[PDB]
């Protein structure tokens, strides 16, 4: 069920039905609801991303950077596979190798392949 959240992101973004930020926003909302009965601090990371977006005081990029760096610290001592995917997405974006949208786009389809494999 977690996989579909990322599949429906790629479906709605690559189709052009939704902008990147609208598709990523809905993906994060589904992830927060999916985390509520399974992981509270992971739901806390996703929720503060929502509060950052809803507070209208944080940009989409800075809020995503803040939430990604906290998930990277959480996965650092629990899952090296997911730590690798978050670090590479931050690396590619903060190094200018990729734009913000395409670095996270790869992150969403690379998190999907991890759940599938």
């Amino acid at each position: 069920e977690s996989a579909k959240i990322f599949k429906e992101f790629l479906e709605d973004y690559e189709s052009g039905k939704k902008s990147f930020r609208e598709a990523s926003y809905d993906a994060t909302v589904k992830l927060f609801l999916w985390f509520l009965p399974r992981n509270i601090e992971l739901a806390e990371i996703a929720l503060r991303w929502l509060i950052m977006l809803e507070s209208k005081k944080v940009s989409f990029e800075e809020a995503s950077l803040i939430a990604l760096r906290e998930a990277l610290r959480w996965f650092k001592v629990r899952n090296n596979e997911l730590y690798k995917i978050i670090k590479e997405a931050l690396d590619d974006y903060e190094s200018g190798k990729k734009s913000f949208e395409e670095a996270l786009w790869d992150y969403y389809e690379k998190v999907l392949e991890y759940l599938l494999k």
